[PDB]
């Protein structure tokens, strides 16, 4: 067998193909040659995992995409939230501003009630002061009136 | 066996080629492979594989923890609409919550100044009422002293 | 050499190497010798099947560190929202105890109002009759003088 390290079937630009090669074991300790349809094998499955990489990678590019999508609706909701947080400090400017001077509106009006019931309760006492001055004076015309008409039929 | 190809056999009757060193592995060498070189890749295929499969099952899993991030942000967009609507609501009573209210006090603002229109004009007529009963009383004073003085009729000096 | 169901090109321990090996035909019933080109082909592709899964770890484990994040923008974003429903809720209820409150403080206004009307209204009754009795007075004295003068002139 020529060479003697190795055994050619050519020259180097004049190469040989070897044919009618049996197979030959696959394992760690072979020494045995490898045809080319234990090759196609092999690459057969190289091809699926390289199929399977790509469907893979395809998906975990739309995931990527559905996170960034799940971010931009997590910061509206945010802005919905300060928004809503802004509104409920307004609205709640506006509730005792409003109270404030419906307060206020109630103490000037209380203020004018009372100062009408203290004129009422004045009236209402020169108002019997009188309705007695008038019943002292009709009985004292009276009296007079008659007393007068007595030293007449003295005549 | 021509100076195209070198045949170890038939059809039929192939033959395994034995007792190969490993060749060169390189993109130009023309050596012959050996099985266990071809069982050297093979192994790392089957590595690649195994990985591919855990890899799958991870972006599964990733999967679902986005549709449990959707859920959730789905929950707070809820609420959000809910709290949104509240305060719309309150928004609204309180308007008319107010304007009810500041509106009877209006209607009492007003009937009061009425009150004090109708306490002057009576505490005036009053005050004329006291001046009448003083000179009602001073012309009657008046009148029956000088009908009392007409006794010069009956005068024994 | 030749032993009928093997061609050998050495023995153990001294085994050599075929050279000049022109590529053989892949395909699944190839009986072609390979050579370390074409395996060297395959291996290139599953080198990159390689570097290719390992990229797409470190991918899928940059994914998994984004999801984490934003789990805790979103329950910041509940605590945010729970927050606004309370202070929706505290604002609603000092909404309807401060207007209820006002309501109360007017209808006892309103109380002392009609009660002030009442009043009034009682002082002018009892004030337009005095219009009364001052005239009859006056025009009854006026009557008693100028009789008893009618009758003292009668002498
Ligand atoms: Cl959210
Ligand atoms: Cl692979
Ligand atoms: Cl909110
Ligand atoms: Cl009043
Ligand atoms: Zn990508
Ligand atoms: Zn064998």
């Amino acid at each position: 067998k020529t060479g003697n390290g190795t055994v050619s079937v050519g020259k180097k630009g004049k190469e040989r193909q070897i044919v009618h090669v049996g197979a030959g074991e696959i394992s760690d300790t072979s020494t045995d040659a490898v045809n080319g349809s234990q090759l196609h094998a092999l690459a057969t499955v190289v091809a699926q995992n390289k199929a399977d990489i790509k469907d893979l990678d395809d998906e975990v590019g739309l995931l990527g995409e559905e996170i960034n999508s799940l971010e931009g609706e997590i910061f509206n909701n945010q802005d919905a939230i300060a928004k809503n947080q802004a509104d409920i400090k307004t609205l709640e400017s506006n509730v005792e501003e409003g109270l404030l001077d419906l307060s206020g509106r109630l103490l000037d009006q209380k203020a004018d009630i009372d100062n009408n019931i203290n004129n009422i309760y004045e009236l209402a006492q020169q108002q019997d002061q009188h309705s007695s001055d008038i019943k002292t004076l009709k009985n004292n015309v009276e009296e007079g009136l008659l007393d007068l008409s007595g030293r007449l039929i003295d005549l």
